[PDB]
């Protein structure tokens, strides 16, 4: 009676090496973990060390199934009925030469969490995105040149089906006045201002472009979409965000 | 060209000093605030400089009034349906050793949200309490000595009647094994250590204590209790939640 | 013989609320501080409880004579031959209208140290802003526009005579392409694209134009200058500083 | 116009993963990269885009040797008399816990840097190594209890020898009052606890000890040593360090 069930109770913030399997490549990166289980109203407590040790022993490399398969091993051995596994970390991805073979690197944020409710898989997703977004309207009052600044891209999310970290990557940068490249001398440098100097974009472009394909993807069962557009003008961000449905 | 409402947008972040009246006296701190509205679909953005105007011009103590009259006079500016204003800040109050009776400072951190949806308002509130954890596990199998650790404990709460932010912190300040204070003497420092290892808790046993008081407490709609445990053991924490309902 | 003096000991990062007064007007804010004192070779402990024990007392206005005021006291209450105090807080500065009496709020980060070595007091000081650079290599290419994206500026430096965190903002916001300020419509933005689109600056442009005002004072002893300008086009930063003598 | 050197100008926080070899095997982590060369006075800007070639390019196991290598090269390319690499990353070890012997990895975080000055070369390191401390003014005082809580202790250092990461780990380990371990059962956390209460020990005694172990090490030229204890009894921190010489 004057004890309740405990939503979630575990382990939060363990810093783990992980090798992230996606479909364009293996590769290594460190992750931070929260591993938590559901805990009824009769039971005093959950078993702190059963997470670490889960994590010490699979040594296997981390996809959409293995995810699925850690998360029921987890209600399995703490005895639980639910709970949920998340892994954040930063994500790199190798952008081919769009001039001789100098292909640089860049990094993105990603976090991916599964949870099992009763036997029920569930999975859901989040990708913040760096961009370099151009204003449309600063181009409007001035002759020659417009307000070019930073702007980040969060895209959270839930589906059914297995859904790739470039997948939602690309869904963002396609709408990208234009993303970030690596340096590459005045070739690279010429199309980086045209593409984003005739069609530039606000924050409310943005998310609005973003949520039309997660709107399309029937695989979303919803979404949220946050773009911060940190204008160089005040020490403080541009911000909108949609939810779906 | 476009079709999809925005649920918020606005200005996130902006870091601006404020004045601060609760039930124990008023105080100076410094905020950040994010202030944003409702976005019609055909609309294509919202006015960003409206936003800062409405801040520079209000001078006034912040209060839990003035938070419901600064975002009514927000929706009206900036001609919406709906909007949110949130205020973070670090948040001060007087403590009184416990048996010296020393006065001093202890800092928490708070955030308070205003939200208009056509016409209604609702207001909820963030704090985090840094309290002293002990493990009773330590305490038990040990043949003296228990290990702790301060810990974060985090409500957020939503009501209809106005709940002090001191009010949010006594509840908690209570059910921990024992609190903090900036200053300690040696008789302070000999009944703070005793005093923990007296009350030893689970991050489960303090979310659950400290959600009961919560439940008690009729004017709270809903809340969610967090506590981390920055165990000294590990280098990763404990962590536990209950949400109401 | 196996134990050995230690050069600082003391309390660090403790949040402490302090009104700040500067030559253009009082303010209050919210404040980090750190403070220690050397602990000789045959002694085993300072004394943590009267660095906070100070600051409780002292509710006098905090400027450059209350700053060495502290220090002095501080070395006194713990005996010892030497110590720093440092204060970190946010710092705002109130910038007149230049269209009707609309006047914006803009934040620096600020940080003051006072030393005491035997009787000898010593000052530093630290200040970071933030500045909108823009890239004159970027319009060399481009017939029309350019590479635009904000930069910070950090501005270490010891002096033997009291330097006002202003005039430090100001010899950095002079040598700015253009400086942040609040949001204004149509008049203001026009003269902050041909500020910086006719002089703009690279990342050793700016600490070079800010050194040479600091070797000028020649109340400073010694600095450092730091410029980051966040590459819009890469997820990290043009770096450079320099460091006098 | 321009007449300043420039002692270090560059990029800073790339963030890259790597694959790091110390004596105890080879990792894989992430790391952030900071690259910088000398710029003479009428030389007015560095090469940006040939740092991060630099780093695409080399596939290589990163190690003592390696970062030789590459900071030799780096000044090489951009053609200059001095320059700077820097490498930030978490770093992991595997650990024994003290009575089951279970195995678990710690984190760790390590910076290293190696610098060239006209040919010749330095290396300096950087390691932060998260430990138990227990406070013994507590334990004295009580009649039973003592507040412990997680303290970093940060030891930089430069040699002309290498010295391995898990050598400067090993010197601070040992000292601690007890040290930390992701997995623990019961007589494992039965043996840390009471460790820690029988071998209590202040910021003062851990910087202290750490030192002499420094001192004693004739390949180190030159160490700081310092100890943050996020005392579980107050909501600040107690702070020491101590440099050689
Ligand atoms: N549930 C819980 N356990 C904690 C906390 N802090 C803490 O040190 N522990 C340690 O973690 C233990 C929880 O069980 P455990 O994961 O070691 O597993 P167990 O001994 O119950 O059985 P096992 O050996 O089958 O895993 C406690 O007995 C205690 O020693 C906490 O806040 N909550
Ligand atoms: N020096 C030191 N003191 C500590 C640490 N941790 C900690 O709790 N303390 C507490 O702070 C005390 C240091 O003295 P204090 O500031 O209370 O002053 P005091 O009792 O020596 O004399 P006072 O009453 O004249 O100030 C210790 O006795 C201890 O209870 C630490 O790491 N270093
Ligand atoms: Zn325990
Ligand atoms: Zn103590």
């Amino acid at each position: 009676l004057r004890n309740l069930p405990i939503n979630q109770v575990g382990i939060k913030d363990l810093r783990f090496p992980i090798t992230l399997k996606t479909a364009e490549g293996t590769q290594s990166t460190v992750a931070r973990l929260t591993m938590t289980v559901y805990l009824p109203a009769e039971q005093k407590g959950t078993h702190m060390s059963r997470f670490v040790a889960l994590m010490e022993q699979h040594t296997e490399v981390l996809d959409f199934a293995q995810l699925h398969r850690l998360t029921a091993e987890m209600v399995a051995l703490l005895d639980s009925r639910a709970g949920k596994i998340s892994v954040s970390f930063p994500f790199f991805r190798k952008k081919t030469a769009p001039v001789s073979g100098i292909r640089s690197l860049l990094d993105y944020d990603v976090s991916l969490t599964g949870e099992m409710k009763d036997g029920a898989y569930g999975h859901s997703m989040k990708v913040m995105i760096p961009v370099t977004s151009l204003c449309p309207c600063s181009k409007e009052i001035s002759q020659y040149g417009a307000h070019n600044q930073r702007s980040h891209v969060t895209v959270s999310l839930t589906s059914d089906a297995e859904v790739g970290i470039e997948e939602v990557i690309d869904y963002v940068e396609t709408q990208a006045s234009c993303q970030l490249y690596g340096l590459l001398k005045r070739p690279d440098e010429k199309y980086v201002t045209e593409k984003a100097y005739e069609n530039p974009k606000f924050v409310e472009d943005m998310v609005r472009d973003v949520a039309t394909s997660l709107i399309a993807d029937k695989r979303i069962k919803s979404f949220v979409v946050e773009s911060e557009n940190f204008e160089s003008i005040h020490n403080h961000s541009a911000y909108a965000y949609i939810a779906y449905p």
